[PDB]
DNA sequence: CCTGACTCG
DNA sequence: TGCGAGTCAGG
């Protein structure tokens, strides 16, 4: 059938009750100074399609949206807060988000429209945004009645699906959890992602040229070694060099052909000079196409500012993510790629880019969930974990601690984190799974507490059917009981990394809301602008860095209180480079 | 659109 | 098979 409502030419008092559904749409993907295509409110006086034009020029709706005292219940916020922004209007007073509520109840449904949350709980009186808008070059906005009638149902079915979503959440102890937690962290991520991050385009564009020179000298050197050119870029080509022309070893069968993985190349560069020039190409081939020429695309003409979308409702563990441009992602591992980051300057003259990371906070967390008492007396003397670490599984002072040992004790703490497993160590490390059991045996032997929690967590999962973060955070693992053994390893994994990695998602979301409080009673200027899952980076005038230096450590070390402390580092300088 | 390569915590 | 992510050239 056919959902009544009314399509108003003007706004109306009863179209500004103090609780409603409100939807804002905005069909493209990236929100960023985008279009909003129409508003649909429905409220106890009834269902309401407002046309943009006239809504967002009404000053009693305008006034509406920014009274904080007005609750509305969307979906998805953020996308219409931001828009908002770019048109200098205030959205507040969201009281509820249903991609958050879903998110939280259960992010393996991968929840992304209204249609597919009110599924959830066999409400189908929707249509998945999909179907309406279409996809790809298809993608369009329909015309005026169908596009009212799908905000209208979509703004229903918010409006219905509320109370149960709100009542299943405190069943899950995780009403906080989206109350307290991301729907206050939705509105720091839109001004994050609304203030942006200003790029020095001729710094890029000279870094650009330079890489153009040296990718051309690399390319040239392979066509030399390899006696004839070729695409480095294929894969298909270059295994026919690799294996075929020039005899290299075929130690990897991967899906098709032959196997040109990182790992694969490592292992063949001491047979031919030409291996550790692919790999070099790779390295500043990449840095050309996407932290150059891709970046160069997504920055604002005007403004030079690139304006990232954090999705908040998308990982597994409760982690965020980032787009268009990935600013997570930026190189620092390898000098070369490093200097991508001399590029990220501070968005006004004199001021200056501030970046704090917790110290193994996931080390931190594993010590505190599993109270294990050598893991949590290392962190209380602030040992280096992974010197402590040798020294325990290979038994020796810390005098003989090598630096080989280090580093074999510092894989079998990621190991650790990451669920171990033989096979898993044994291919990082590049040696037998029997060795790799022999150092994870002795791990155990020197953290029974680990040993133990790893057990517990995996039987946990068994009997409720999920694990848990700090927080309240929940993860299905309904695989942690399949009879194939690889399935039901890879869920075992799951269970023994999530309450680490997802609690160590929740305690710097915490944090990030505890410094915007901080930064608005102390009328700072300094501002947030990126999160990478356990660093936050923020620009302020160069008058502000004491004060910072001494709060954004003590704020994100006392967002949570666990059995062992948290450890903050903090760099400044002139570019994000430089904050080191 | 899919694969395999690279990037990050 | 070690955990969690995104982007891009070639197929
Ligand atoms: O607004 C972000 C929010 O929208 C979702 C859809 O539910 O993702 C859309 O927007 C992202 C940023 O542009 C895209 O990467 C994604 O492909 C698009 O569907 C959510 O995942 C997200 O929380
Ligand atoms: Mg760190």
């Amino acid at each position: 059938a056919a959902m009544a409502f009314t399509l108003a030419d003007r706004v109306t008092e009863e179209m500004l009750a103090d609780k409603a559904a409100l939807v804002v749409e905005v069909v493209e993907e990236n929100y960023h100074d985008a279009p909003i295509v129409g508003i649909a409110v429905v409220n106890e006086h009834g269902r309401f399609f407002l046309r943009p034009e006239t809504a967002l020029a009404d000053p009693q709706f305008v006034a509406w949206l920014g009274d904080e005292t007005k609750k509305k219940s969307m979906f998805d916020s953020k996308r219409a807060a931001v828009a908002l922004k770019w048109k200098g209007i205030e959205l507040c007073g969201v009281s509820f988000d249903l991609l958050l509520a879903a998110y939280l109840l259960d992010p393996a449904q991968g929840v992304d429209d209204v249609a597919a949350a009110a599924k959830m709980k066999q409400y189908e009186a929707v249509r998945p945004d999909e179907a309406v808008y279409g996809k790809g070059a298809k993608r369009a906005v329909p015309d005026e009645p169908v596009l009212a009638e799908h905000l209208v149902r979509k703004a229903a079915a918010i409006w219905e699906l509320e109370r149960p979503f709100l009542d299943e959440l405190r069943r899950n102890e995780q009403d906080r959890l989206l109350v307290e937690l991301e729907q206050p962290l939705s509105s720091i991520l839109a001004e994050m992602e609304f203030a942006g991050v200003k790029v020095d385009t001729k710094r890029l564009e000279q870094m650009g040229k330079e890489l153009a020179e040296q990718l051309g000298t690399v390319e040239q050197r392979i066509y030399e070694l390899a006696g004839q050119e070729f695409n480095i870029n294929s894969p298909k080509q270059l295994g026919v060099i690799l294996f075929e022309k020039l005899q290299l070893p075929v130690l990897k069968k991967t899906k098709t052909g032959y196997s040109t993985s990182a790992d694969v190349l490592e292992k063949l560069a001491p047979y031919h000079e030409i291996v550790e020039n692919i790999l070099h190409y790779r390295q500043l081939g990449k840095l050309q196409s996407t932290y150059i020429e891709g970046l160069l695309k997504v920055v604002r003409p005007d403004t030079k500012k690139v304006h990232t979308i954090f999705n908040q409702a998308l990982t597994q563990t409760g982690r965020l993510s980032s787009t268009e441009p990935n600013l997570q992602n930026i190189p620092i591992r390898l000098e070369e790629g490093r200097k991508i980051r001399q590029a990220f300057v501070p968005s006004e003259s004199d001021w200056l880019i501030f970046a704090a990371d917790y110290s193994q906070i996931e080390l931190r967390v594993l010590a505190h969930i599993a109270e294990d008492d050598n893991l949590m007396e290392a962190f209380r003397r602030d040992l280096d974990i992974h010197t402590k670490t040798a020294m325990d599984i290979f038994q020796v002072s810390e005098d003989e601690v090598t630096p080989n040992m280090r580093r074999q004790a510092k894989a079998v703490n990621f190991g650790i984190v990451y669920g171990i497993s033989d096979y898993g160590l044994a291919q990082n490390l590049n040696i037998s799974r029997k060795e790799a059991a022999e150092f994870i045996e002795r791990y155990f032997e020197s953290f029974p507490g680990v040993k133990r929690y790893m057990e517990n967590i995996v039987q946990e999962a068994k009997q409720k059917g999920y694990v848990t973060t700090l927080l309240h955070r929940r993860r299905y693992l309904p695989d942690i009981t399949s009879r194939n053994f690889n399935v039901r390893s890879f869920a075992e994994r799951m269970a023994m990394n999530t309450p680490i990695q997802g609690s160590a998602a929740d305690i710097i979301k915490k944090a990030m809301i505890d410094l915007n409080a901080r930064l608005k009673e102390e009328r700072l200027q300094a501002h947030l602008l990126l999160q990478v899952h356990d660093e936050l980076i923020l620009e302020a005038p160069k008058e502000e860095m004491e004060r910072l230096c001494r709060l954004v450590p003590e704020v994100m070390e006392q967002a949570v209180t666990l059995r062992v402390p948290l450890k903050v580092d903090y760099h400044y300088g002139s570019t994000w480079y430089d904050a080191k």
